[PDB]
């Protein structure tokens, strides 16, 4: 299809993904997909075909 | 189809995500999909297909 | 279809998501589809399929 | 069919999902769908499909 | 069909969720479908198809 | 003397003066000492000597 | 004499003097002394001397 | 004498005196002493002497 | 005698003194004294003499 | 006497003085003594004499 996106602004700002830690053993900050940042930011993703998978995990521990 | 967005601003200030951690051990943010921060954002996704397996897990021990 | 987003705003200011932990152990913010975060915010997903999977858990511990 | 969304707004200030932990263990925010966060923000999803599975869960001890 | 919302304000302020726990073990928020905040928020979601099963659980101890 | 403050606070959220006017003449606020705002705010004053005036007066129209 | 002041804080947002003003005409917001803010804010004044004068007016029209 | 102010702060947000006006013709925000802003802010005057005058005044019109 | 001012802080963002006008006549801040602004601000004044005159205006209109 | 300014601090973020005018046609702003900003900032003045005189005004309009 049409996707548009149209955008006018005097003034922006803008702080995308921040991890901050102090003193920590295990901290994960975990995206499956993009990270987009910005005055119009725009992501998009298609997928065609079947039996996709699309798996996203913080941390596996196993023993 | 069609996806239309249109946006006027003359101050934005946006902060996205952010995680902060002291003195902790397992701290865990997860995103299945995407991180899309701004001023007019916009994040679009389609999946085509038969049996598909979208799966997001903060974490897992196993023993 | 039409998905039609038109937004007129002067000033705005938008905090997305924020995880804060202090001496903790386990903690999780999971999300199953996409983070979105502005001024004009808009996330569209669509699947097109038999038998679709869509599942989002915060931990699991096995033992 | 069509979605049709129009706002006007002078000031605008919103804070989304915040998690906040102190001295504690385990503590889950699970989100099955998306997570949108503005002046104007608008989350559209569609399943076509017999037999789809949504399933959403905060956590899960199995021993 | 048709969804239309059109809104005008002045000035918003908006919280949407907050999760805050001290000395506290087991704390769960555990949302099914979407979480949308802002000065005019609309979610839509629609599921086309037969058998659909949408489950939504705090936690499951089993053993 | 001895003028003694002693304060333990963890958390504290302060607004001193505001003055808010839409459409308005004639508006005054007036503090014919001293403005101090905070968490522990302290506020002293001392005066030594015969005759002596303090006059605060909103507004004077003379014609 | 002796003006001790102590004080312990985690957290402290303060916010002081404010004046806002839309379509108005005169507005004054008007303070003898000294504007003091902070987290610990603490103000003194001394006057020594014989016949002293301290006086705040917030407008004064004469004709 | 003695002026003693002892101070302990993790986190301190501050905002001392803002005026804003829109359309407005005639706004004044007057401080006939000091403007002390911060954690921790300390403002202290001494006047010594006879026949002293002090006086703060919003606006005068003479006509 | 004796001024003594002791600090310890770990984060602290301060904003001093702000004047904001739009489509605005005559707007005035006005401060007699000093202005300070800091994480740990101080301002002292001493004035030693008779007959001292402290005097603030906002404006003076005279026809 | 003394005047002894102790400080200490990790992070420090301040802004002193900001004057934003927009379509206006007079705006002022006036400080009788200094303007001193930072992480740990100090003003001290002295004024030794009989018949001193401070005066602070906005603006004088005459005709």
């Amino acid at each position: 299809g049409v996707l548009y996106v149209g955008s006018k602004t005097k003034k922006g700002v803008v702080h995308g993904v921040a991890t901050v830690a102090e003193k920590t053993k295990e901290q994960v900050t975990n995206v499956g997909g993009a990270v987009v940042t910005g005055v119009t930011a725009v992501a998009q993703k298609t997928v065609e075909g079947a039996g996709s998978i699309a798996a996203a995990t913080g941390f596996v521990k196993k023993d």
